[PDB]
C-alpha cells in the first residue's frame, strides 16, 4: 500500500472480508479509477496467487507496473502468458492458434527460463528474437512459466475456454481471481463462435493442394449461397450442408498438407479449411446452433450461462469488475450466477463522481425505431452528424446500431471520417485522427474497435464529442428469441428491460466513457432519439438536465 485514493481507502476491508467468507464480489468503478491496484492489493491479503483475466494484452502492462510498486513482506514474481499466433516465430498476422503446426516443429520442445524484467509486450519482442537465435520457442518457455508466479495475468479465453484452459497448468483454488472490463461476460460465447463464409471457401480453394478437396469445396460454396442472406441479424438455419465422414477425411489431408509446408517455408498464414474444418466440428459437438449472419453462416451458443457456470464455484474466490456491471438481478437470471455476492459502487460508496462529466443533449425529431426509418430519416441524422462535426472542439465519436445504418448516414457525409470495419485496428483508428485534424468516427454498438486503447494525445481526451445515433438495441431475432428461451424469459414488456435495455445501457456508457476516463474531463454526448428524452434513459445514462433538441 501507498497512498491510496479515498474510495480504496474506504472498500479496501470490506472487501478482504467479503472474500474470505466466500462471497463473489462484484466491483463497479470506472475505468482508470484505480481498480486495478485496487484488486491487486486485496487479492494479494486473500490468497497467496492471483490471476487477472483481462481483454487484452494491453491490460498486461498495469499489472505488471501497480505490482513493482505495491508493498509485501515477501517476493512476488509475475508472468503472463500472450496467444501464440503472437509468440509463435513463424507465425504471420491472420495466424489462427489451431494453425500453428508445432507438431512439425524442432521448438516445441525446446525453453527457457522467462523473467518479466521488463514490460510483458517489450518481453515478447525481445523472446522472439532471442528465441530465433538461441532457438527456443516463447510460447512454451512463457507457457512453462505460469504454474511458477505468484501473479500472472492471462486472456479471457484461458480462463473461460476448456481447450485453452486445459493448457494451462494451475489449481486455480489457490489464486484470487480478478475479472476485468467484466462487463463483457456477455459476449464470452463470441469468443468460441465460428462462421463460415464464400470468401473463406473461395480462399480455401485457391490454397488447396488438392483438386478432390477443391471439388468438396466448390459444392460446399453452392450449399451455402442458399442458407445465408445479407441481413444483419441471427436467421436460424435448420438445412445446414452437409458433409460425410468421407469428405471431412478428405478435406482434413488438405489441411494437413498445407500447414506442414507453411512450417517448412517459416511462414505460418491463416490456412482457410482450417476454419471450415473447425465450424463442422464445432457444430457436431450439439450445444451450437447455426445462423445465417451478414452473408455467412455462424454458430454460437445462445446461453450466456454455458461459460459462466465456473463462477459459481464456491472454491474460487472472485471479483467481477467494470465501470458498467449490470445490476444484480440480471447477473443472477441472465448470467446465472447463484453464491453469494456483494455488491459495491464505488462512486456512491465516497457519494462524489469519479469519472468525468458531460452535457447532454437529446435530438427529438429523429429516431431510428422500425416504424419510421427511411431514407429521410437518414439524411436527418447526416445532417445532425455535420452540425454537432462543426461545433466539435476535437473528435466525433458515433455509435450506429448496425452496419446498416452507419452506411446509410455516414455515405451522406464527405467530412473527415473514419468508418469502422473488420479491418480496423486500433493504430489505424488513432492515426487517422492524426492526419486530417477533426474526425467523425463511425463505430456499431456491437464494440470490435479498440475499447482496450486510451484515445488521449497530450494527456487530453481526443473525443470532444459521442454521438448516439438511434438507440443501440440488439435486434430482436432467432438467436435473442432463443438466449431467452434458455433463461425461462419471454419476449414481453416485463423482461424488455433485461433483454433490450441493459445491452444497449452497456453499450452507450462504455462509449461515453471512451470519451471521459478523469474527474477532470468533460464532453458532450447527443442521444439522438425522441425516446430517450423518457425518463428512464435519463436516469439511467446521468442526464436528468439534458437539453432537448431539433433540427
Ligand atoms: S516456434 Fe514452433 S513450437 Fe513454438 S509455437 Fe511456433 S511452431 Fe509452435
Amino acid at each position: 500500500m501507498v497512498k491510496l485514493r479515498d474510495w480504496q481507502e474506504k472498500l479496501k476491508d470490506k472487501v478482504i472480508e467479503g472474500l474470505r467468507n466466500n462471497f463473489l464480489v462484484a466491483l463497479n468503478a470506472p475505468t482508470g479509477s484505480g481498480k486495478t491496484l485496487f484488486s491487486l492489493l486485496v487479492s494479494l491479503e486473500v490468497k497467496p496467487k492471483v490471476l487477472f483475466v483481462v481483454r487484452t494484452h494491453n491490460e498486461f502492462y498495469p499489472i505488471y507496473r501497480d505490482l513493482t510498486k505495491i508493498r509485501e513482506k515477501r517476493n512476488i514474481t509475475f508472468s503472463f502468458l500472450v496467444g501464440k499466433p503472437s509468440s509463435c516465430l513463424y507465425a504471420e498476422k491472420g495466424a489462427e492458434s489451431e494453425d500453428i503446426p508445432c507438431k512439425y516443429c524442432e521448438l516445441k520442445g525446446s525453453i527457457v527460463e522467462v523473467k518479466t524484467d521488463d514490460s510483458p509486450l517489450s518481453l515478447v519482442k525481445k523472446l522472439k528474437k532471442d528465441g530465433l537465435q538461441d532457438k527456443f520457442c516463447p510460447y512454451y518457455s512463457l507457457l512453462n512459466s505460469l504454474y511458477k508466479a505468484d501473479v500472472i495475468a492471462l486472456t479471457y479465453p484461458y480462463f473461460f475456454i476448456d481447450r485453452y484452459r486445459e493448457f494451462i497448468d494451475i489449481d486455480l483454488r489457490e489464486y484470487m481471481i480478478v475479472i476485468d472490463e467484466a462487463h463483457n461476460l456477455d459476449k464470452v460465447n463470441e469468443l468460441e463462435e465460428r462462421s463460415l463464409s464464400e470468401i473463406t471457401i473461395q480462399m480455401a480453394i485457391k490454397q488447396s493442394k488438392s483438386e478432390e478437396s477443391r471439388r468438396i469445396l466448390s459444392k460446399l460454396l453452392n450449399q451455402l449461397r442458399e442458407v445465408v442472406l445479407p441481413d444483419e441479424k441471427y436467421i436460424k438455419v435448420e438445412n445446414v450442408p452437409k458433409l460425410s465422414k468421407e469428405e471431412l477425411e478428405i478435406l482434413a489431408d488438405d489441411y494437413e498438407d498445407i500447414r506442414k509446408d507453411s512450417l517448412k517455408q517459416g511462414k505460418v498464414n491463416k490456412i482457410h479449411i482450417g476454419s471450415i474444418l473447425r465450424f463442422f466440428s464445432l457444430l457436431s459437438i450439439g450445444s451450437f446452433i447455426p445462423f445465417s449472419y451478414s452473408k455467412r453462416l455462424v454458430i454460437k451458443n445462445p446461453e450466456i450461462s454455458y461459460y459462466l457456470n465456473l463462477l459459481n464455484d464456491n472454491e474460487l474466490s472472485i471479483i467481477l469488475m467494470s465501470g458498467t456491471l449490470p445490476p444484480r438481478e440480471y447477473m443472477e437470471k441472465v448470467w446465472g450466477i447463484k453464491r453469494n455476492m456483494l455488491y459495491l459502487d464505488v462512486e456512491r460508496e465516497i457519494q462524489k463522481r469519479v469519472s468525468g462529466s458531460y452535457e447532454c443533449y437529446i435530438g427529438v425529431d429523429v429516431t431510428s425505431k422500425y416504424d419510421m426509418r427511411s431514407d429521410n430519416m437518414w439524411k436527418r441524422y447526416a445532417d445532425y452528424l455535420l452540425k454537432i462535426y462543426f461545433q466539435a472542439k476535437a473528435n466525433v465519436l458515433v455509435v450506429f446500431p448496425s452496419y446498416e445504418i452507419m452506411d446509410r448516414v455516414m455515405s451522406r457525409i464527405s467530412l473527415p471520417k473514419y468508418v469502422e470495419s473488420e479491418d480496423s485496428s486500433v493504430e489505424d483508428l488513432y492515426s487517422a485522427i492524426s492526419a486530417n485534424n477533426k474526425v467523425l468516427i463511425g463505430s456499431v454498438g456491437k464494440g470490435k474497435l479498440a475499447e482496450g486503447i486510451e484515445l488521449r494525445n497530450n494527456d487530453r481526451s481526443l473525443i470532444s464529442d459521442v454521438v448516439i445515433v438511434g438507440i443501440p438495441y440488439p435486434p430482436p431475432d432467432d438467436y435473442l428469441k432463443i438466449l431467452a428461451q434458455r433463461v425461462s424469459l419471454k419476449m414481453n414488456r416485463e423482461n424488455e428491460e433485461f433483454l433490450f435495455k441493459i445491452p444497449a445501457l452497456v453499450t452507450i456508457k462504455q462509449a461515453i466513457g471512451r470519451a471521459i476516463r478523469d474527474v477532470n474531463d468533460k464532453c458532450n454526448v447527443w442521444l439522438l432519439d425522441k425516446r430517450f428524452e423518457s425518463l428512464y434513459w435519463k436516469k439511467n445514462l446521468k442526464c436528468l438536465n439534458a437539453n432537448k433538441m431539433k433540427l
